[PDB]
């Protein structure tokens, strides 16, 4: 048994997670915190692990508190960068038995997409990422598309950059540059969370597309991380380290 | 019978057009000009109409010469803007029997896409355009995607802008802004010319996608324009005015 | 004000419609019938119009009762064919003030798709339809894909059939034949309701794709039909006749 | 140096291969055979290896001759089945130094697609394959889509079948059944060779799409196989065994 708190409990993903923890036989909901609730509600309820689906402007402060209080964390909130991960590692030095897992996508199709993008990258001259999300999303590009681009760029270390003869452009047409990989962010009513990774070489392309049509797609990955969180003290990035790929 | 010259005759599209004019029974090839050939080769050969698939940095000078010499023009080269079209109209005042048609896409699927985008626009909260071309293309976004965005924006005059809660972004992630419509330009080895128009509202999306897999797709539209060019003195923009839509 | 009953009130779409009628200020929910509820509950509650999202094996019997009792009907259930529509018209002769509207898709993107497919059809050598739905769906192909194929085939009356050199095949690989147009039905966990209409000619294709990611996408079209149902006595097929296209 | 013959030398792919062998510094074109040319032209020219892009009705007879004469073969022609591969293995028992490689796709994006489909299969409840080719293709479904389906089915040995509630259908709507995996074949003017592998589970899908826009995409894989053919005596199926995946 495990006492699980949710940060962002009234949000689109957090409300899904509250229902999932409540339904799980081996997990007990110990706290449901919304904006304006004090983090001390987590220690009042004897919370052992927290699920965080909040906002990029608040998640680092949530983590600072969770780590100082020895509460393990499964974080889906995005906005992460290498400097933020370094900061989380710095806080965890003081708390060597506390575990944090931060992943920009808990859906298995997105995890597989990032795995396949790493494997495909060296076979193609060009790579770009298009991500498409609902228009309530705070951050562009998405966490998943920034990680995918970073993985592709690492895989292509020492190979030529993408070819591109653009000489006349409007500002922003060619996307954001993430480690040399263009990333484009579409924000469209009707969508949930979607990504296409595009690879090209002479005469052919390969596209790896993931679509989450419902936030229920995030639940299995979050619950797996919650259940296994204390196995790996310190910081884990991504869900892939918990899987057999 | 008609004496047709090609500007850009060694280019990817221009070489296709040379073969098409040579094959056509009712057209005679009167000039094939490449970079560094003087435009006087067109008047030397008694050229009546020219097909131009060259480069955005040279097409206005080609038009200035064609119009001054009363040679009708079918222009596929992109880079056009309202100011350039105004300039072409200004030159045509002096030459009231000369005809110019400038279109950013001669493929029927792209013409139909722009027509359907205009019809769909008022039914959706969000609209964006993704275009994807080979990595030798000079201009981003494409002529076709800029015209599509302009048509959507005109169709949505007086309706609310696209919803977008982005508050933290990398530069360029949200595309170029064409009259309030995001346009994203992918440049990928393997591609020819492709575009997706995306519309969204509560719970649903509509995507109109055109793919030219071969530059032969441009030939029917160019030959139609060549054959009908002298029907409309002055400037025609797009191929749609020659069609029954 | 209008007294609206729902047939299929516990189903995936019907439960969405119950919530929508309950929320609407101008509509009153008069009956919510599930499998095994007698249709007399509709007359007991003084129902004026019914929304039907049930099953192909029961909808004709529901209509026979609704028409005999002068209750107008907005039907989304699929399984319809020309013979069934003829039967509905035959029953309506006896009840000249009763209105029935039967549509295989109430989402505006699907209505627009069918409208654009009709306009595009004569410009292309080939046309096919791919539809993709959740794996609880009873009927293949979908109502929407059969109507789209029928519209394309009517539009192409007198033009050559799709080209196809297939000489060796496994049974079923080339889809169902709807009036000469191949229709393919994908049934996949994760999906809701999706369709791609594909057109092809030399060197190019045009794809019109509609995606309903949530059954809320059907609500505006159903409520519009409910509100306008008594305007057109007799049978209306599709939602397009209520729109300005 | 290597003496290479092409069977199907005037075909769409074979003409591409003739040009590639002629351009390669380490290969010499020893024969170019078209329909109605006798296979003895291969032995007359001292051919060491042949590339075969012909037709399903003739390739087994070509192989019977090639193997009996000790000529190694790189075969792209489709129509293969397990019984045909068993027959090729039976002929190779008599000729233990002769090598044959038969692959249904030599484009790296298709090879990678089949590799990723095998890795993804066990994570999803549903899987189907859509393939889309030009309308001159003899066989449906394609060789690549049949192999992809077979790989997915092998990967899912012991897992539940795809869910499917279909109870009313038109014949062929649900595709061909390849080892329990639906395969749908679109034949459309404008296309070259394309495939989408679709996987689904609760709330999400993963699509792996490969597009060959030009038959030049097949050349690198064929030349690699030609260059390495004698390394593996006997039969090799697919190009994957020559790669590091
Ligand atoms: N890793 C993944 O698989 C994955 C999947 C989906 C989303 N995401 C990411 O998860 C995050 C949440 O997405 P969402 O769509 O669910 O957003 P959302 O609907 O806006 O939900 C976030 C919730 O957090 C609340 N909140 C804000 N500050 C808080 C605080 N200090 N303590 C507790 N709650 C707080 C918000 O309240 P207010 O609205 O009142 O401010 C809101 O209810 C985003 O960063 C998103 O990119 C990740
Ligand atoms: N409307 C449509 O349907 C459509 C379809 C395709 C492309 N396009 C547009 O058409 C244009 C050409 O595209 P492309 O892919 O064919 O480009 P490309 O392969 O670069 O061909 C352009 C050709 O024009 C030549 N050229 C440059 N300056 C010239 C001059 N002053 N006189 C004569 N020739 C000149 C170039 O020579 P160098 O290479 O030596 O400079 C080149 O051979 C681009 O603007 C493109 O966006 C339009
Ligand atoms: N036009 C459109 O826009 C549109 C949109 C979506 C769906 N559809 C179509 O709408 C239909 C329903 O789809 P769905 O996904 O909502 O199916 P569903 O979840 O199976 O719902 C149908 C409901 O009808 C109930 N039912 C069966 N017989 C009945 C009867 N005689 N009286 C009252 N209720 C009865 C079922 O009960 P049991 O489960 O107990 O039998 C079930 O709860 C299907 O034909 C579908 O193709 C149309
Ligand atoms: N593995 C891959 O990567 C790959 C890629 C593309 C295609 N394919 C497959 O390759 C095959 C060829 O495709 P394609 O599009 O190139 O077809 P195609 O254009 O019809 O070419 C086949 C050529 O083979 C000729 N031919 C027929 N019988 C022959 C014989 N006994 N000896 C020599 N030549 C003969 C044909 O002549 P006629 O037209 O006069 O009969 C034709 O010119 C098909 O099975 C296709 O599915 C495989
Ligand atoms: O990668 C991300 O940023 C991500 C992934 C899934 C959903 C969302 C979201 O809904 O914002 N964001
Ligand atoms: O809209 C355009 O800019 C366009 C259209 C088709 C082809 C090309 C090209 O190949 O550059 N560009
Ligand atoms: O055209 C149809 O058959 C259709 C349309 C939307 C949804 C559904 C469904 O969910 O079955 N079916
Ligand atoms: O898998 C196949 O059957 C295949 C693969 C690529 C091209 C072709 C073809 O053009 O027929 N066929
Ligand atoms: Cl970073
Ligand atoms: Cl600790
Ligand atoms: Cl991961
Ligand atoms: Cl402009
Ligand atoms: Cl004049
Ligand atoms: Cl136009
Ligand atoms: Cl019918
Ligand atoms: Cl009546
Ligand atoms: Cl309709
Ligand atoms: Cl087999
Ligand atoms: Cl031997
Ligand atoms: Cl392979």
């Amino acid at each position: 048994g495990m006492r699980v708190g949710v940060l962002g409990a009234k949000g689109k993903v957090g409300a899904t997670m509250v229902r999932a923890v409540a339904a799980a036989d081996d997990l007990t909901l110990s706290a449901e915190l919304d904006a304006g609730d004090p983090l001390s509600l987590l220690t009042d309820g004897n919370t052992e692990v927290v699920i965080d689906f909040t906002h990029p402007d608040v998640v680092m402060g949530n983590l600072e508190f969770l780590i100082d209080n020895g509460i393990h964390a499964v974080v889906g909130t995005t906005g992460f960068t290498a400097e933020r991960f370094q900061q989380v590692e710095s806080w965890l030095v003081a708390k060597p038995n506390t575990s944090v897992l931060i992943a920009p996508n808990f859906a298995i199709g997105a995890v597989l997409s990032m795995h396949f993008a790493k494997q495909a990258a060296r076979f193609f001259d060009s790579a770009e990422v298009i991500e498409l999300h609902h228009p309530h999303k705070a951050d562009a590009p998405s966490g998943t598309a920034a990680r995918t681009a970073k993985l592709i760029a690492e895989a292509r270390k020492g190979l030529p950059p993408n070819p591109d003869a653009t000489s006349t452009s409007l500002p922003g047409a060619r996307g954001a540059d993430v480690d040399g990989i263009p990333v484009h962010a579409v924000r469209l009513a009707g969508l949930v969370a979607h990504q296409e990774v595009l690879f090209g070489t002479e005469g052919e392309t390969l596209t790896i597309r993931h679509d989450s049509l419902d936030r229920t797609s995030f639940v299995p990955g979050v619950l797996l991380a919650v259940r296994r969180i204390a196995e790996r003290p310190g910081l884990t990035v991504g869900l892939e380290p918990l899987l057999d790929l």
